[PDB]
DNA sequence: TCGGCTTCGCGCA
DNA sequence: TGCGCGAAGCCGAT
């Protein structure tokens, strides 16, 4: 459908029909940004061909009640900035509240929409809304992958066992799908308050806030400023200051050597394709570039592949057969310690290192990448059953991580607990053949005491 | 029917 | 710290 700098493989049709004479509506869910957004560019290209304006619709659901204020304020503040950025391009944004299956369908009929476009997400709840919208609309419905450099349905048609099988498939498609973004052209034709939604949401989540002994909040909101503009600043500082020594110090939690882009990446406030574009052009350590590109291209987009082809990505069934047989055999093994969800959540275990990892999660909303493996693996070792460990790790990850409720989180937890995208290791009690990590192993790789002292 | 697996632990410079 | 090996199951190039 038209376009020169426009790869049609990024867009697929969800529902055919006659294109109405109304504006093209971009249903924005995952990629909350105005720049480097294929879904917004496709909505603008379609609207240009039909001489109609383009509008953006965001639907606020009740899913914010399952998370904390840290995620709600981070997303809402970025949406207010996004509202001004879209208005400067004469693109109006409508914020609806309620069920997307009921509000999007009612919006299309009331606004006399002609074409519906949405971004892609492999999560289960996103597909449920899409099937409901299809049953309530009669206009064409398109889906755009604006989150991955290579479209998730294009990179692989099946669940990928390991990276070394998915790695050649991704890099072989990079010369085609890695490209600069065209500028978002403003509109020619022009035709709820977010401040009120922010206040109403905060008062709803206030009783569930994570508090200290003196009733002081644990979350520190000054570490990550939300927004499309602030995401660009973080990307620039990583390339200039941190990309060089990323390869050597990425597994040292005592050193702030990560990109810190996951909160913006999860909410779509910055495009991973843009970051890869800037990283590829940077003249930095070749080993560091390969290590970072492997994370933001292979492991990030294999997480989408995992969730897209495994609808039970958050369940014990999604684990590989060897891992399920191993974990089932050790269900009766006596655990050295048993902790409940409340004790895990408050950092009340015998391991100071694990407690320090949980403290970083509660206070900053972003636990270090290396400690997230030790954090999740120890949960498996000190829980009743593999089902309980999976439930507890997912519950804490989605509640307190700014990047939680993400395909990376479910793939990351499945890797740590079920060995997904991993292999078998030495046989052990309780954990079976799943990859093992120990406190002593952390002591030889980084200064464990410094990490503990930083977070009590 | 082999070769190599993200990110492992461990012994040894 | 940095390096080589161990312990393990399996995909995929043939
Ligand atoms: C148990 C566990 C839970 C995790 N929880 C989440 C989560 O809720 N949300 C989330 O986005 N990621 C999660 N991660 C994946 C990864 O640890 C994070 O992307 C990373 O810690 C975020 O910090 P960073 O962007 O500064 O890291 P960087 O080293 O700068 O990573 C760069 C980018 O690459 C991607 N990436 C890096 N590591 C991984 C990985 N192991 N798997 C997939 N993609 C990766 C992310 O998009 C990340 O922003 C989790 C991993 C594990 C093992």
């Amino acid at each position: 459908p038209r376009g020169s700098h426009m790869n049609p493989k990024r867009i697929r049709a969800l529902k055919s029909g006659k294109q109405g004479d109304g504006p093209v509506v971009y249903w924005m869910s995952r990629d909350q940004r105005a720049e480097d957004n294929w879904a917004l560019l496709f909505s603008r290209a379609i609207a240009k061909e039909a001489n109609v304006p383009v509008v953006v619709v965001f639907c606020l659901t009740d899913e914010f009640l399952e998370a904390g204020i840290r995620q709600y304020e981070f997303m809402l503040k970025g949406l207010q900035e996004l509202e001004v950025s879209l208005s400067r391009k004469k693109i109006p944004s409508f914020f609806l509240r309620g069920d997307p299956g009921e509000k999007i369908s009612r919006f299309v009929k009331d606004y006399n929409a002609g074409t519906l476009v949405t971004d892609f997400s492999p999560l289960r709840i996103k597909n449920q809304w899409i099937e409901k919208v299809i049953s309530g609309i009669s206009i064409p419905f398109f889906e755009v992958d604006a989150h991955n450099v290579v479209p998730c349905w294009e990179a692989s048609q099946k669940h990928e066992y390991a990276a070394h099988t998915f790695r050649p498939k991704l890099y072989a498609l990079l010369p085609e799908f890695l490209e600069e973004f065209p500028e978002l052209e403003p509109n020619s034709v022009t035709p709820e308050t977010l401040s009120d939604v922010l206040e109403t949401g905060v008062k709803a989540l206030l009783p569930e806030r994570a508090l200290l002994k003196n009733k002081d909040p644990l979350f520190e909101p000054w570490h990550f400023e939300p927004g499309e503009k602030a995401a660009k600043k973080v990307m620039e500082s990583f390339i200039a200051d941190r990309l060089d020594s990323y390869g050597a110090l990425r597994n040292d939690p005592t050193k702030n050597m990560l990109s810190n882009l996951s909160p913006y990446l999860h909410f779509g406030q910055i495009s991973s394709q843009r970051v890869v574009l800037e990283v590829e052009k940077a003249e930095s350590n070749p080993g560091s570039k390969k290590a970072f590109l492997d994370e933001i291209l292979i492991w990030k987009e294999i997480s989408d592949n995992f969730c897209y082809y495994n609808p039970g990505y958050d369940g014990f069934e999604s684990f590989p057969s060897w891992a399920k047989e191993s974990l089932n055999a050790h269900r009766n093994d006596v655990r050295s310690h048993i902790y409940t969800l409340e004790e895990f959540e408050a950092g009340k275990t015998h391991d100071p290192l694990w407690n320090a990892s949980q403290m970083e999660l509660l206070s900053t909303g972003k636990m270090h990448g290396y400690t997230r493996m030790y954090w999740a693996k120890k949960i498996l070792e000190w829980s009743e059953s593999p089902e309980k460990a999976l439930e507890i790790a997912i519950c804490l990850n989605d509640r307190y991580e700014l990047d939680g409720r993400d395909p990376n989180g479910y793939a990351g937890i499945a890797w740590s607990i079920g060995g997904v995208h991993d292999r078998a290791w030495g046989e052990r009690e309780v954990t079976g053949k799943i990859r093992y990590m120990s406190y002593e192993g952390c002591k030889r790789k980084f200064d464990v005491k410094l990490y503990i002292e930083k977070y009590s």
